[PDB]
């Protein structure tokens, strides 16, 4: 038993991280097959980051302007192109450690593991959620751009995130591996702010089921609620509305524990109005929303990768 | 910026995990060089779990009684021995993925990463602390024995934990890689319970410094305290006593932030007295104690 914020094993991704340098800017790249992916702002100088014209900067750069280092071996760049906010560097050698992989774009509320890297070397791994406002609450220092987020399904690595920037509140924004930003942000050092963040209701409910599975059931009650009545309350607390799809997804946990979803919603509604009243749930004094229903089933059933 | 419960990248350990089967028991083993380490209770029968005589049980086994599988390849066992509560299986092949590694025994309050495995395959990685009562608050299901805890420094893996058992409160107990249990626990299914769990005070203080480093100062106050007065108060909340050694260890963070250690102690006293009053610290509504001073410096710098 027990329940932890658990990341995917990172070995398959560690073997793909390299160091990319252009001029004085050094960050991380993702080496898959014979291509290295990294943020396009690697070609910017400290002064070109305010109003960059990426077309112009890239046109003026050459293959040899890019220094790629895989460990202590330097990869020869034989081509370069841009796709949205990601730079693609062709190298003359395929990564022998390339795993089975896909590029996937995730939606708000879904979770993934972040491999934080510096100078092409992985330093740590942690589990994150894509917030409803399309930011992630990560832990990144300078030089961490190009760090990637991923999931593992069967033996296939699904890359979903590449880190680009930090917003004034200390939250983080990035792109998918095709260079499309998550959220309404741009890779420029102009004033930007994320919209109001809301709570991922369906994940909170999944985590309450994990709490029950692990023996925490003090917060339950005999009452139920309608989806309409619950959503009226949730919207007043900056909670995401719960849809019928969300309820269906919690079916497995609803059956395993014998607690109807709308019964748990009544528990959550009461928890929102009254609070936790000095008690904790699974060792937390807050309502945790960075576990999806699948995450709960995955951890409570010992799925391996 | 930001602050998260961050584990070490697990690749170096993933390459060492194998499956070990003896009789009907299947669990995880750690394949380093030409030796596989696993809990000795893999040799127990369903009837031998209360008062096993492991010496006697092992004498009766032969090399071919142990089935070791690295992926889809079976490793030939050519020898076996016991070191305390850990079984050592000599195989005819050195693991080509063996990293630079050490065996270390950690002290309560120290943190490490756990690679949870089943049938020799990793399922997840998470960060843990050795509690003052010598348990860990992990996430483990049946079949997880042999999962290991570790740190990585430079490119050297320091193995510090191997999982053996779960105690009635849902907490977990295991050994170092020399087979010596942390705490007074034994690999027998006789009644055992962990002592009262306390809060790792020095780690809470490090985490408050991390909050300041990250721009949060709402919990500070104008007061200071003596070390003795702090410990008299803290122990009333089931907090571990803070020693002068702990104070010395917080020196670097005190200097970086300009906040004396005993001034931060005064802040903690008030937080225990008042609670958070609807506020959070580094995204938590509780005082977190699973970050060491070393962890804070590494993540924030
Ligand atoms: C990585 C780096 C990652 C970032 C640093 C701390 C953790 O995440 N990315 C940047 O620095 C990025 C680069 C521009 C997009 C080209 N810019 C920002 O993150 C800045 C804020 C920042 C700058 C320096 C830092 F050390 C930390 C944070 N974002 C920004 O300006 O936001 C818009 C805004 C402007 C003014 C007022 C309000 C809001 C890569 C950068 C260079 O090398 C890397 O590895
Ligand atoms: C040989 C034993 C060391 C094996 C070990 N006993 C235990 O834990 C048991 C509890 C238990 C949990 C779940 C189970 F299903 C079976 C048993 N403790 C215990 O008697 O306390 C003492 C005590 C006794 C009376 C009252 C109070 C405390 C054991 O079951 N270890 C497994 C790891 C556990 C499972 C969940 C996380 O930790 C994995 C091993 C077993 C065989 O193959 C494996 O992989």
């Amino acid at each position: 038993s027990g329940f932890r914020k658990m990341a995917f094993p990172s070995g398959k991704v560690e073997g793909c991280m390299v160091q990319v340098t252009c001029g004085t800017t050094t960050l991380n790249g993702l080496w898959l097959d014979d291509v290295v992916y990294c943020p396009r702002h690697v070609i910017c100088t400290s002064e070109d980051m305010l109003n960059p014209n990426y077309e112009d900067l890239l046109i003026r750069k050459s293959n040899h302007n890019f220094l790629v280092q895989a460990g202590n071996v330097q990869l020869r760049v034989i081509g370069h192109s841009m796709q949205n906010c990601v730079l693609k560097l062709k190298v003359d050698t395929a990564n022998p450690k390339t795993p089975k992989y896909k590029f996937v774009r995730i939606q708000p509320g879904q979770t993934f593991s972040v491999l934080a890297c510096y100078n092409g070397s992985p330093s740590g791994v942690y589990q994150c959620a894509m917030r409803p406002n399309f930011t992630i609450k990560g832990s990144f220092l300078n030089g961490s751009c190009g760090s990637v987020g991923f999931n593992i399904d069967y033996d296939c690595v699904s890359f979903c995130y590449m880190h680009h920037m930090e917003l004034p509140t200390g939250v983080h924004a990035g792109t998918d591996l095709e260079g499309n930003f998550y959220g309404p942000f741009v890779d420029r050092q102009t004033a930007q702010a994320a919209g109001t963040d809301t709570t991922i209701t369906v994940n909170v409910l999944a985590w309450l089921y994990a709490a029950v599975i692990n023996g925490d059931r003090w917060f339950l009650n005999r009452f139920t609620t309608t989806l309409n009545d619950f959503n009226l309350v949730a919207m007043k607390y900056n909670y995401e509305p719960l849809t019928q799809d969300h309820v269906d997804i919690l079916g497995p946990l609803s059956a395993q524990t014998g607690i109807a979803v709308l019964d748990m919603c009544a528990s959550l509604k009461e928890l929102l109005q009254n609070g936790m009243n000095g008690r904790t749930i699974l060792g937390s004094a807050l309502l945790e929303d960075e576990f999806t229903p699948f995450d709960v089933v995955r951890q409570c059933s010992g799925v391996t990768f």
